[PDB]
């Protein structure tokens, strides 16, 4: 018996890790920019989401090592950095769709190759990303309906607690 | 002695139940839509009002069974589903006026037929619906005065607590 | 990228919602009847199960809206209303088998169409319904073995706590 | 201005008091008999119901004195005393129907004569009696369905807590 | 649908408000006079009753606004100000009878015009006023039986707690 | 509707139970041997793992009964009993690989036959066994790197707490 | 007045960030490898040090944004990944010396250009890195003196708490 994973499974896991490290760093930078712009409420959520992506990355790393593969943390996927509140949300949403599409294909490859526990891991990440797509599309819907300046005000703190 | 109710009283009670199940379901769907649109504060109130209508439905069911009638939960009254915040409030208000008018006529029929305890039940529901008409007309007054986009912002949560 | 679901997936979700609203209402009416008949212990469980079905309905509604579909709360599936304790259990069991069969087919359609998160939702509901089929078949087994009158007594409260 | 009530209103109030003192005493004796027969659970409920009828009697006495009438506590309405559990419930039910019919007629006379606060008092007692008719008819339904001996066992305590 | 009340209903509500503001002010002045005269116990009750009348006034104001009428707080009904303890009680009693008679007629007009929730409000105020007529007639009965000077002493505090 | 499972599904469930009872007993005996040899820390973990396998066996038994099959607890799979610390870990690892391979094939058969809830149960056990394979391969890696005598010392308690 | 930093200062800050993201990822992977190898005590320290490097990265990001520069999180410095405990410590030490040398040069450039607050930030990071060089050189000294296998045993947990 051996836990040596399928090379294609470890590749999909590393591709997920590539995207996850990009998302961690994009959310963390969006956090710092949003805070510097005054949108301290959205910034706090952005930092929470960076941390959620760190947990995803950690689960992927752990699974690759268990499959006796080598996790690649040397590179991170292309960042999309926004220059105003709406661009930040739109950039996050595009990265979420990239993750969604990647994990859907990955769960299918793991299933086809008989690695059902890795398949399960991609199924859990897929559900998590769809939840965050929910959130981001809701925020962009709200921003369109009440307008960007009111959306920014709603997500800014007053000066005595900024 | 017999608790067998007047057929016309059980009919009025079932007509109230018909409307009440419609209101439960309309408020619950309005809850889920409002939340998905970002108006998490109005959504929470909408869900509270759905639950209040469930309690009305439950009292009606209990009274019909006590009168040895058969409660009908198979059908629900026509739903009015809004597509923006103002339409949601307007749709709820129309259903409240339907309930108000139905319960006013029902208290009169129960009184005429000598079922004063059923009459009392319609009197309590009538007062409750008028309270909710108060609330909805106040919210629509506020929305007209400060404008729909500011009313939406007021009833939305920031992103770190949405 | 788009969260617009497959029309056939939203149809299966709405078909589940149709059945779920029927189950909510059947369990709630069975609750009120059982209580009126004196079987206050079985009534309390029936009301708990109605609430469990409300949570199922709520998850389905939320998923349909996320897929940008329109949840239908206007109609509810045909109710089976029992006229004694055993008929109540038998009627609930038939509705559970309807839900089981519907969700099994739905998980297969979602899987075939590539909506694995909706598939997951049907998988969780399927497990939940099978648990309730377990319970109902156990209760009907007990009722057959100790007899209906002893089963009724076991599930009735004494008069000072009824 | 004068609080001197209508003679016919005080008569209806005294007629209610007549019935209420009969119900107090019938429930209290049924309590002591049921306990002596071993049905300690039903006995405890019977004693609770005697006390509920004492509160009704007290409200009637207070209202008669406020109307400057003279409450009659010299006589009590005919008691119906059962000789087994089912007869006790049937006897209580007959007295409840007597009270119900009396209070319905009394609320109508008070209303016709313009004493709306006395009318209200009869409306509250009417609702209370209908609740107790609910309870008694439920218990008699249960007794018929599981049988009198099982109903007695259900409402008896074991010997170490009788 | 419209909550625009019947003009005659708003008139009755405003007539009640007229009397209620008079009662508030009469009880508050009677409070201050009684205290200045040394009857600190009766004064405290008088101030409590002023506050109870404020709550009545507030309910009336709220109902008029809900009916889309305009509450009139510009005028207050004629005050009856006593110059000794017995005159204070007699003056309060006369105002209570005025309120009682006004609310009885008002509940009848609201009922006739189909505004059963306003009718209910007058029914609740009517019961409340009859309770206070009870109290005042009891106090005047006591004052006649033990004599005015003993009644005054009973309702005065000693000098170290006056 | 019927919960009568596929005969091949109950066979796979019973095959899992066969292996699980073997693992329970192998871990429990390894516990007692390790303790007797002085390796009280590894012994405590071994006993914890026996109990984890008991929970697996219990879930399988429950599922077989729900499918109206008959759980077989008469036989247990071949035990591999080690005679030193490294052999104990190697023997546990071989049994874990047997369980892993059995559950992977079983999830595939349940899926093919349309029993997705039984499939889910094998998916959860599969993930659990892979976690324990992780642990055992890590311990064997550590034992090779620091040497068996140091690994034994690390997993022994001092004499005043052995 | 303007907070627009010197381009060369932002370059040094971004060069520090480049190294810091490499250190975060190297420590996090070393954490997961060490844990998988059984050295759970050293793994926990490695994860703590990854987090310390995250705080350094965060301070650098914040300072770059304050200087109106653009933080680069797209690339990370070359990782040195060890394949046994001693190589892990040696690889961490080499990265620490790279950071030390980079921050020493950076504090000198910031000082020369008159950005004393950025200079201060490099001075604080420099002190922090020298503390971690202290730790790593101490651990490598200990490993040489007691031997690698005893150093590994010392930094491994027993099986009941691994
Ligand atoms: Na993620
Ligand atoms: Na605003
Ligand atoms: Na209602
Ligand atoms: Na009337
Ligand atoms: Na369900
Ligand atoms: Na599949
Ligand atoms: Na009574
Ligand atoms: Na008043
Ligand atoms: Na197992
Ligand atoms: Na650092």
């Amino acid at each position: 018996g051996s836990m040596k994973g399928e090379p294609k499974v470890i590749e999909r896991l590393n591709e997920a890790l590539f995207l996850e490290l990009g998302a961690v760093n994009q959310y963390w930078l969006h956090y710092r920019l949003l805070n510097d712009w005054g949108y301290t409420r959205l910034a706090k959520k952005e930092r929470e989401e960076s941390i959620e992506e760190m947990h995803h990355a950690d689960k992927l790393i752990d699974r690759i090592i268990f499959l006796e593969g080598f996790p690649n943390l040397q590179t991170v996927s292309p960042l999309r950095i926004g220059q105003n509140v709406k661009e930040v949300l739109e950039a996050d949403l595009k990265g979420e769709y990239d993750a969604r599409a990647s994990y859907k294909e990955s769960r299918e490859i793991c299933d086809k190759l008989g690695d059902y526990v890795s398949k399960q891991l991609f199924d859990e990440l897929l559900a998590d990303e769809e939840g965050h797509i929910d959130f981001l599309e809701t925020q962009l819907d709200l921003l369109a309906k009440i307008g960007g300046e009111r959306y920014g005000q709603l997500n800014a703190a007053p000066a005595d607690e900024a």
